[PDB]
């Protein structure tokens, strides 16, 4: 309905705002764009399902997220991909893992602080009725 398309538009506006706040944070620059095979050859062969914040923004604009949980699944994938690709004790690996955990925790804390829980439930219920 018109009331339902209004709800999904508000969700997209909200998810764009959260994603932008993540993307301008200097800690998360490694997560803002896809990994260049020129510069990281092993990546596209260790990580079967790439994800980054530019790809999240494109999915929002393609109406691919109908619930906050669907969005957080791709945030969780950015983080779990980073932990999986950087398992070593090397300080470079520990640094990326630290930032990956901070990206995940920051997204969750923004949602917990600023999203109404009745709003997420409305999104769920509209979606389960389709
Ligand atoms: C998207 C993703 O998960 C990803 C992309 S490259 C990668 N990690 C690396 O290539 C690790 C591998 N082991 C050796 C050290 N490397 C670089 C660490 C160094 C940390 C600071 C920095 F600013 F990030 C530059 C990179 N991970």
């Amino acid at each position: 309905s018109m009331q339902e398309e209004d709800t999904f538009r508000e969700l997209r506006i909200f998810l764009r705002n959260v994603t932008h706040r993540l993307a301008i944070d200097k800690r998360f620059r490694v997560f803002t764009k896809p990994v260049d095979p020129d510069e990281v050859p092993d990546y596209v062969t260790v990580i079967k399902q790439p994800m980054d914040l530019s790809s999240v923004i494109s999915k929002i604009d393609l109406h691919k997220y109908l619930t906050v949980k669907d969005y957080l699944r791709d945030i969780d994938l950015i983080c779990s991909n980073a932990l999986e690709y950087n398992p070593d004790r090397d300080p470079g690996d520990r640094l990326i893992r630290h930032r990956a955990c901070a990206l995940r925790d920051t997204a969750y804390a923004i949602i917990k602080e600023e999203l109404d829980e009745d709003f997420e439930q409305l999104c769920e219920e509209i979606q389960e009725s389709r």
